[PDB]
Parts: C-alpha cells; sequence; structure tokens
C-alpha cells in the first residue's frame, strides 16, 4: 500500500491533537515554545525530526508529558 | 521525565532481549555499525523516524509496540 507512518508523523498529529484540546493557537504555542509558527506547524505535519529536548519543551508548554504525547503517537502508526 | 531518545533506546534495546538478539547481529541487519547501535539503545543520539522503522524492521518489531514500551518506561505519574 501507500507509506507506513513514520514516528515524526504519528508524533506531530500526537501533538496537534493535544494542542486543539487545549484550545491554544499555533502562534499562541509556537511564542511558549521558542519557536516559529512554521516550526511548529511542519513539526504538526510530520516534516521535522525534533531532538528530545525540543519536544519536552513544546509539551511542557502544553501541560502534557512528552509519555502521554508519545502514547497518543501510537494511536497514529497503523 | 527521561528524554524521548533515552525512552526509545531502552525500549529498543528491550525488545532486542527479547528475541535474543545480539548487537552485532541487530546492527549489521540494520546496516549500521553497532557501537551506533549501542549509542542509540543508552539515549546518546537521537532515534530518527526512518532509523527507528529500519531498526525494528530488523528486529520484526511494530513501532508501534517500542513506542508504547518507550512511554510505559517515562512515566512519572
Amino acid at each position: 500500500k501507500a507509506p507506513e507512518p513514520l514516528l515524526r508523523e504519528a508524533l506531530g498529529a500526537a501533538l496537534r491533537s493535544f494542542r486543539a484540546d487545549k484550545g491554544v493557537t499555533l502562534r499562541e504555542l509556537a511564542e511558549a515554545s521558542r519557536v516559529s509558527p512554521g516550526y511548529l506547524s511542519e513539526l504538526e505535519r510530520g516534516r521535522k525530526e525534533v531532538s528530545s529536548e525540543l519536544l519536552a519543551s513544546v509539551c511542557h508548554a502544553l501541560g502534557a508529558s512528552v509519555a502521554d504525547v508519545l502514547i497518543e503517537a501510537a494511536g497514529s502508526m497503523a
């Protein structure tokens, strides 16, 4: 079939859903995370490989644990 | 909270242990050096999406199961 999801795609989709749940805009999270909205958008779309430290920062800004974001990302691997 | 790379690497190590596969065997099947695989297992280096998929494929493991294990190892709560 078409390609398997990449981790970064599944993780980006998880991050987007945690952001949407919190009702926070792209720009809002971007400023909170000290990244550009373009960067965040590309992360959310599975087009950036994020360092562990930056992922931890984005999750802290969402008030989410990395563990919870990662388990959600598993839900997008099929 | 552990770093993602630490969690992912420990999960890969666990899955390798469970299958009784040697570091050198899995590294070679993954077309990487065994020293690099060791670094990844100990969270010394980021585990990229593509590398994760390639090592899991060599392991006969689904990436999702490795993520579930990684997330479990990280729990503070």
